[PDB]
């Protein structure tokens, strides 16, 4: 059981350590009808690290106050997964509240080619950012839902942002597949297994949190539609 606190009526937070909470903001995606989207609010020494904001900047903007008010932090480092709506949609805002984000570079040369606010901090494959001594252990272990697609591993939390390339056990469904690497996915997540085989937290950027066992479920869920359309 963990603590489940609504900011808004349409965004939750939930604490899944002294410095690391995890939200889930309903907002309407266009196209899907209303989506439910993951977020991880890493604090460390009244510095916060958000991992992924809400579908625009609103709900970042409710999410940022929250973040202030209740937790005494000032949010000054972010990092999107990808580069979809769910994952930088709302960082118009946060860089207006000159925040510093850090990304997969290929993120970088992505949105600026569709023209979405660009990230200032790239990298190619690994990229470890300091919240003040808390590493925020970045990577790029391989395409998937997407194929700027990454992962986030809180080294001190043992907390792995496994991200939109993971799905819950809930779901067994291959979502939205119009920017990915399917072929290429199935291995990325072999990758991910044995890197963080010692995670205790491994939230998804859609569906409820868990363990390691989300790793080998949306494995399956990749293979069955590969194996079932190739
Ligand atoms: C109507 C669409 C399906 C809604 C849904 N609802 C859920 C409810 C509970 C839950 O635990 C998981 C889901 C979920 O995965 N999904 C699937 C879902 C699938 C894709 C999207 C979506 C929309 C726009 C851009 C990227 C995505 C995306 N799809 N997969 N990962 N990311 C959004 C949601
Ligand atoms: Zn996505
Ligand atoms: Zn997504």
């Amino acid at each position: 059981a963990q603590k489940s606190v609504k900011i808004s009526d349409d965004i939750s937070i939930t604490q899944l350590s002294d410095k690391v909470y995890t939200y889930v903001s309903l907002a309407e995606i266009e196209g899907w009808g209303m989506v439910p989207s993951n977020g991880m609010i890493v604090i460390n020494n009244h510095q916060a690290a958000l991992l992924d904001t809400p579908i625009n900047d609103a709900q970042t903007e409710m999410l940022v106050n929250w973040v202030t008010d209740s937790l005494h932090a000032k949010v000054t480092t972010f990092i999107p997964n990808h580069w979809h709506g769910d994952c930088i949609g709302g960082l118009g805002y946060l860089q207006r509240k000159g925040v510093q984000s850090y990304a997969n570079q290929m993120t970088i040369d992505l949105a600026k080619e569709k023209g979405l606010p660009v990230p200032e901090h790239g990298f190619t494959d690994s990229l470890t950012v300091s919240l003040d001594g808390m590493p925020l252990q970045c990577y790029y272990l391989g395409g998937g839902h997407a194929t700027d697609n990454i992962v986030v591993w809180l080294p001190t939390e043992n907390i792995l942002f496994g991200g939109c390339m993971l799905k819950d056990n809930q779901t067994t469904s291959i979502g939205n597949i119009s920017d990915a690497d399917v072929t290429a996915w199935p291995k990325t997540l072999d990758k991910v297994k044995a890197k963080f085989p010692s995670a205790r937290y491994v939230v998804p950027g859609h569906g409820n949190y868990g363990g390691t066992e989300l790793i080998e479920h949306t494995k399956q869920i990749v293979n069955q539609y590969i194996e079932s359309t190739s």
